[PDB]
């Protein structure tokens, strides 16, 4: 089965994290939730108070053989995530080892960004922060897939559900991303891989 | 000053409640979650899950100053509201006050309708559950809005954003729900509280 690793830090966006995570369960991705910038301790508190449990903390799944890593925004959640040593190494040792990077909202900006770690990707992010993105590297589009480096990139939490589906969609294929679309009773605009 | 009581149950639609509880607190709307768990639990495994902790168990907090109480969906959540007599006094004793009940996804059908707590008025729920609602109070919309009962639905998942602002317009107003909507990048076929 393909496999994903949610990254979780004190101040992530619940809502992209949470729906990220309920998306791929139902694509029948097996998810797991790392916790990252907390010593090990499992219990985060996000960005507007909702506490989630993470499964492990990061040191003792970085090195596991997961399709993809997620990084959802939330300010204070992503600048942990930028902050800590061990979630950057993590990150490009997935892309140099052919998997996928996968951020939204403030996380390319706050973490992809100050690492230099896609010098000339194409990416999206919050819009707001696009003046934290490089000109030549911003696209103003609910979700980028820059398929030459395998960043996937999406702007906020209303483009969590859009998020979720293009993960989807890349590891286990478009019927079974139409598939989860049909379950959600999604907003008309978003794409719902039935074409 | 508004606030919202959001339960919680082994089995609730993760991103349903925690699309919810982000967006109220956005609002500026005080959130209490109550774990309505038969034992008084309150980490929650949601039904994809997700581990979410509860502020308090429901008999702690049920007699509180609510504007709202809310019921998540997730097929074993709805199930276990159903059966807890707490929470179903409780939904009723909103209603019977002058106060307002949320109820999305498989929550109408399976809490609602079989408790007979809104015998007339408009609903709506998830669209397999459609023939769970009584015809004559059926409605086919994102978010269905009773002002006679105070009954406010919707339909799933990815509707919980519409749910959310909804919530937002009833306690705090229009300006707000679009100050909140704007902060979210949420797709073109989600009102957005703007004329
Ligand atoms: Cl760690
Ligand atoms: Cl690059
Ligand atoms: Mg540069
Ligand atoms: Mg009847």
């Amino acid at each position: 089965s393909a496999s994903a690793l949610v990254c979780l830090a004190p101040g992530s966006e619940e809502t992209e994290a949470v729906t990220t995570i309920d998306l791929l369960v139902r694509g029948g991705i097996k998810v797991t939730t790392a916790s990252v910038a907390s010593d090990g301790n499992l219990a985060i508190t996000c960005s507007r108070g909702v506490k989630l449990l993470a499964d492990a903390p990061l040191v003792e799944v970085a090195d596991g053989e997961y399709d993809v890593i997620v990084l959802p925004g939330g300010i204070k959640g992503a600048e942990c995530f930028r902050d800590s040593t061990l979630l950057v190494e993590t990150v490009k040792q997935f892309h140099r080892s052919g998997r996928i990077v996968a951020a939204i909202c403030a996380a390319p900006a706050t973490v992809l960004v100050p690492h230099d770690i896609f010098p000339i990707g194409n990416m999206t992010g919050f819009p707001t922060l696009k003046d934290k993105i490089p000109a030549e590297q911003w696209l103003d589009k609910r979700v980028v897939w820059d398929a030459r480096v395998k960043l996937l990139t999406s702007q906020g939490p209303g483009t969590a559900i859009d998020f979720g589906l293009k993960i989807i969609d890349l590891l286990v294929g478009r019927e079974k991303a139409h598939e989860v679309a049909s379950q959600l009773v999604m907003a008309a605009g978003i794409y719902n891989y039935y074409e």
